[PDB]
């Protein structure tokens, strides 16, 4: 079964607390590793998030899309083949 | 030790056709390949442009970096474990 890695992508709007928010209500993430993600993201332009099924991975970039939005933020996530 | 997957991330500076173009010539991309994922950059943010062991991966990252600042395009180019 192939699995599929989640991205965060870095901008210039989205506040880093909010991301560390997000790791970890949706991907189980110690506030350690969100934190460490966040700044990964921040250096480097993109993230991994964590790693599931298709169509769980499509359910997490959902979620995370429309948290973002509802908090008036244009973070972007996708996903792909792990 | 894993191979590494080069990306490619998007901005609203780098011309579509200077993605193209790296593609074909970094990463051996047909011209649909190329256009394919630079699509996928312009659309979900990130484009996988190959994988490849650690230290080619890092040769072709840097290619890319050279080539964009030459060609005044601030076009991000970096590498995740595959
Ligand atoms: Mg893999």
């Amino acid at each position: 079964p192939s699995l599929y890695r989640v991205l965060i992508l870095n901008d210039d709007y989205t506040p880093a607390e909010f991301v560390v928010y997000v790791l970890e209500r949706f991907f189980n993430k110690s506030r350690e590793d969100a934190t460490r993600i966040m700044l990964h993201v921040h250096q480097n332009g993109v993230g991994v998030c964590g790693v599931y099924t298709y169509e769980v991975a499509e359910t997490k970039v959902a979620q995370v899309i429309d948290s973002a939005r509802r908090h008036q933020h244009p973070l972007q996530c996708t996903m792909e083949k792990d």
